[PDB]
């Protein structure tokens, strides 16, 4: 029984205000933190901001907390049911709730509580949290995931021309979780010395996620620079790359897609409709070792989006397209629009959700990344979720900035806690469990 | 008694390896990490890398990680001391070490287990840590300090021009350490509109500490950014400012101070010797709300030293100089060099030695900043020990970037655990207990 349920106001990694909820069982206490949010969306649950513009830059969350501590709290209190019940705590919050979106209570509200709980629900049956994770998702075995580490920025989480928003690489060729955090942080510092030297040092400062964002151009230009520092690390065939277009953010008109490159008359140098950049994907393809794209085009493109995962055999990720929405999966899995969901805690709300968001992908064959927001905090229970879900993938920023590493530290934590009998996804990244 | 002892490598804030130990008791796990550290320095405690260049860039600690699993563990396990003996343990570490500057065992080795049993020591004793500490430091009360956020960074922790290492601000006029957090992150934020529209978005980027980074000329150039965002924020008179010039850097030839400011060629347009610096500091202090001055002089120009804390009525922090040595303090003390310890645990080593280079300087009438590194960990440890050195001043960077939330976050949890009666250091955070 929860005998205890208080959040506060603690800051994210950008400086933010965000949601931290403490609970308490006869276990003692459980902490979890909330991470970014859309403050307002049309297909995600709504994270609650209180708008006075004057506190906090219109930021705080005082509203969420106060939710959570007289609302949520005694009524969950009274409600008599165990943190071992996650579907029903899970359940009776969002009737608590009765909107869609936990428009109501405020997802940073509902989603705090229900990581709190899951929390305590593994130690009330004392086993770690992935384990418990794992057999709410009904696995008997988990495995240590492969990280995509997002390197060079664009788009957002930083701001230059390069109009594509992440450039990872992912230690597919790792022998274990140790050997790819090695893969990856050599790789980082190696292309942090090539990026100093073709653009000076200023350009090796970090975005949101800890990646370097130099004023390149073309996004070939970023593949480049990546495919230089695994070069020199001497990773070339261990390490794949991976992106995630965001294309929903330059897509102007009926099939244009453009942005000018964040350019107000970049116009026409990059009149490009949705075949001509699908076109580029594949000729990023054959030359450069991508493996996984992510929302190759904008959330509402559905035909182009079929059509390129129809003609590759690559992983095509839908992060704007799906917004780890049930009613958004069942749409792209009808269209056979992608074969991979980016589950994004905190879009959907709950941890029960989150599951079932995860279960309806992976029972109509799509793989899953785990992910991060641009927000973080130093809560790193997505690690435990990602081993847990047996997903296999996690995109959780580039091994710089702490709250990117609380989350890899946690996975080797837990790695070492497998022993020797530790699986690590590899090459099978794509849906190994 | 400690039941095991045992270490295990995981990534700092900048993607490089430290030390991570997990400590039992028959109250159970205690987990403390390493930040930073002097890889061979000649003034601080060594941490022990590897020099592999192959393997993680030379930057490895399996070496430091080893003599705790199977030199430190063994032998203070049979030792038979309990964590509730600080000293007692710290010195027995210290013996087995041998060397002055723990070269033997590695500082990072020592400090790690030292951090643990010190969170020990509190559970054996039932009470907080930060109270844990008051009590090893002999105080009855403890105070939230006053934040020092770094938020325009030269010199290092970024590369530009400017040659001063650090600019920050201090809400030394708020009324709680709540209230801080706000004028620090609404600033911060109004600080990052002033660049992104002076200089570009590009220059929003962070360095090592989560400061901004514009590529600015003079050091005046930085303070007067740094009002504006003031002035926007409508903290006038609440925030003042404070600096660390690291001018050990440009130190050159005898009496000599320049760096060129980081131009091979800029020689003679700053060719000034101590005393004209010394004039320059002067400027700033009557011109902006400058409070105190970290490093103005070379760890080595005694005599310029003196002679600024002797006609100023700000704080002179020590840090290059005084390398939390208590031999370095004592002639620092008995030249009346400066009036402030930067205190970082991993200079030392150990948490007993620590406290007792605080006592030391606060005995001789001094203020003591806790510190962070460049490279810290998601650990929160320095919140709870300036809390409970009742120092009223920390510096652990911007408020972005979690291994400096980590610590923030943390005195607000503290600040919210001490209630009503919670006294903020404010105005007095030069010496307030
Ligand atoms: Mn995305
Ligand atoms: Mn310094």
């Amino acid at each position: 029984s929860i005998t205890k349920v208080f959040a506060r106001t603690i800051f994210d990694s950008r400086g933010n205000p965000t949601v931290e909820v403490d609970l308490y069982t006869s276990k003692g206490l459980f902490r979890a933190a909330v991470p970014s949010g859309a403050s307002t969306g049309v297909h995600e649950a709504l994270e609650m901001r209180d708008g006075d513009k004057s506190k906090y830059h219109g930021k705080s969350v005082f509203n969420a907390v106060k939710n959570v501590n007289d609302v949520i709290v005694p009524e969950i209190i009274k409600s008599g049911l165990k943190v071992t019940q996650q579907k029903e705590c899970d359940e009776f919050m969002c009737k608590l709730d009765g909107t869609e979106n936990k428009s109501s209570l405020g997802a940073n509200a509902i989603l705090g509580v229900s990581l709190a709980i899951c929390k305590a629900g593994a130690a009330e049956l004392g086993i770690p949290l992935y384990r418990h994770i794992a057999n709410l998702a009904n696995y008997d075995e988990v495995i240590l995931p492969v990280p995509a580490f997002n390197v060079i920025n664009g788009g957002s989480h930083a701001g230059n021309k390069l109009a594509m928003q992440e450039f990872m690489i992912l230690p597919t060729g790792a022998t274990s979780f140790t050997e790819a955090m090695r893969m990856g942080t050599e790789v980082y510092h190696h292309l942090k010395a090539v990026i100093k030297a073709r653009f000076g040092l200023d350009a090796t400062a970090v975005g949101d996620e800890g990646g370097f964002a130099p004023n390149i151009l073309n996004n070939k230009d970023a593949l480049d620079l990546i495919q230089e520092a695994i070069k020199k690390a001497g990773y070339t065939g261990k390490i794949e790359i991976g992106m995630d277009v965001a294309a929903s953010e330059f897509y102007k008109q009926n099939n244009i897609y453009d942005l000018d490159f964040k350019t107000a008359n970049n116009d026409g140098s990059q009149k490009i409709s949705g075949d001509q950049l699908r076109d580029m994907y594949m000729e990023f393809c054959k030359d450069f070792p991508i493996v996984s794209i992510e929302d190759p085009f904008d959330q509402d493109d559905w035909e182009t989006w079929s059509k390129m995962t129809s003609g590759t055999t690559i992983q095509i990720v839908g992060d704007d397209l799906t917004v780890t929405n049930p009613k958004r999966i069942t749409t792209a899995v009808e269209k056979k629009a992608c074969k991979c969901l980016l589950l994004k805690v905190n879009q959907i709300g709950s941890v029960t959700e989150s599951i079932d968001a995860h279960l309806l992908a992976k029972k109509n064959g799509w793989g899953t990344m785990v992910s991060h927001r641009s927000g973080e905090t130093e809560d790193c229970f997505i690690a435990d979720l990602v081993v847990g879900l047996c997903t296999g993938q996690i995109k959780t920023g580039a091994p710089c900035r702490s709250e990117r590493l609380a989350k890899y530290n946690q996975i080797l934590r837990i790695e070492e806690e497998l022993g020797s009998g530790a699986k690590f996804a590899g090459k099978n990244f794509r849906a190994p469990s």
